[PDB]
């Protein structure tokens, strides 16, 4: 047939072609939350946008490294050191450390979370920028675990708006990783999700990920579709444009047939 049929009953991701200029990496916003809320980050409602109701902490751009690894202190008898959470033990100390004098339970203070000076123990925060697949096929994002609460979110209409990345968030809840903390408690059902995506178009991504206490973890991966992975450093794929509402023809809501 002269052209592709396009995917079944418009079944393509929306991408976007935003016509400004491109800077790599992602925008990082942090939002208030409180210390030991084990209950706020269960709502698909508040993963999705009702974070961006709470106190805007600052942000970082142009992040390129977006996966998260926060270690809480360990004041031991040889100074205050970041303890693995795999080598605490007891009641507690740290491998190697010895006895922690100081309480797992309180909040604390560092700029482990891309240089923001924040509280990594206590705190949501919102990656935004356009994934830019080099290959077209199947991209499989994954979350290798989470500690506490994250969503994954690819797509115009689904992460954000084209050409719109600097807004409030949009409500859709149609998440491509759900990985929000359970009512009962660990592992979310399905921690990875798979995007068909065509090469050269700027898909939307939104990561939204909350901690409510001590250790927090978020190691992000893509397969491509030639089967390698990039984990943690999404250098050459991540990508943010200042908001542009006013380009016409951002919006490429399937790009099988565009
Ligand atoms: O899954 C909840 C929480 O579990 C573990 O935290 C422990 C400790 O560090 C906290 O102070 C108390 C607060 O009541 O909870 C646990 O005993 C860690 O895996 C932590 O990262 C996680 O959020
Ligand atoms: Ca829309
Ligand atoms: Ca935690
Ligand atoms: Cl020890
Ligand atoms: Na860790
Ligand atoms: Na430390």
């Amino acid at each position: 047939g002269l052209v592709p049929r396009g995917s079944h009953m418009s079944g393509a991701t929306e991408a976007c072609l935003p016509a400004g200029q491109r800077k790599s990496g992602m925008n990082i916003n942090f939002y208030q939350y409180s210390l030991k809320d084990s209950s706020t980050y269960s709502n698909a409602a508040y993963m999705a946008y009702g974070y961006a109701s709470k106190t805007k902490l600052g942000s970082v751009g142009g992040q390129t490294d977006i996966s998260i690894d926060y270690n809480i202190p360990c004041v031991s008898s040889s100074g205050t050191f970041p303890c693995p959470q795999e080598d605490s033990y007891g009641n507690w100390g740290c491998k190697g450390m010895g006895a922690c004098s100081n309480s797992q339970g309180i909040a604390y203070w560092s700029t482990d979370l891309f240089g923001f000076y924040t509280t990594p123990t206590n705190v949501t925060l919102e990656m935004t920028g356009y994934f830019l697949p080099p290959q077209t096929g199947s991209y499989t994002f994954s979350f290798a675990t989470v500690d506490d609460s994250a969503i994954l979110s690819v797509g115009g209409s689904i992460a954000f708006e084209c050409c719109a990345q600097e807004q409030p968030p949009i409500t859709s809840t149609n998440f491509t990783i759900n990985g929000i903390k359970p009512w009962d408690g660990s592992l979310p059902d399905n921690i990875t999700g798979t995007v068909y995506m065509y090469a050269g178009y700027y898909y939307p991504l939104k990561v939204v990920y909350s901690n409510a206490v001590s250790w927090g973890t978020l190691p992000i991966s893509v397969e491509l579709p030639d089967g390698t992975t990039v984990s943690d450093n999404f250098e050459g794929y991540v990508y943010s444009f200042d908001d542009d509402l006013s380009q016409s023809n951002c919006t490429i809501p399937d790009p099988s047939i565009h």
